[PDB]
């Protein structure tokens, strides 16, 4: 049904906010983008830049991915992104997240053609 390309921007793209801002941020955004439907995803994170910026991703620095891939890229200049960690005291359904705004390089996994962003690696 949904490609990895699709589920990539539902869960990790979020242009219409410079930084997202909004302690509320996480829990409304987390459970819209359905990342909370069958369980309270652990983290995530949101990235407040164009989506073309973001798939340009995928033509900059090569690096190796967490499972040992080396479809893995890191951005040259930092970004706008926002990371949803789940609280101690969340539960199902019930997901509770800590919003935290912060600039750094991205790395994603990138495969396909287009060559697009399919999964989030870290950021650093
Ligand atoms: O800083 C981080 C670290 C991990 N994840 C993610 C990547 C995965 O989701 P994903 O392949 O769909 O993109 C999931 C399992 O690690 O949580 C983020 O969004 N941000």
């Amino acid at each position: 049904k949904e490609t990895a390309a699709a589920k990539f921007e539902r869960q990790h793209m979020d242009s219409s906010t410079s930084a997202a801002s909004s302690s509320n941020y996480c829990n409304q955004m987390m459970k819209s983008r359905n990342l909370t439907k069958d369980r309270c995803k652990p983290v995530n994170t949101f990235v407040h830049e164009s989506l073309a910026d973001v798939q340009a991703v995928c033509s900059q620095k090569n690096v190796a991915c967490k499972n040992g891939q080396t479809n893995c890229y890191q951005s040259y200049s930092t970004m706008s992104i926002t990371d949803c960690r789940e609280t101690g005291s969340s539960k199902y359904p019930n997901c509770a997240y800590k919003t935290t705004q912060a600039n750094k390089h991205i790395i994603v996994a990138c495969e396909g053609n287009p060559y697009v962003p399919v999964h989030f690696d870290a950021s650093v």
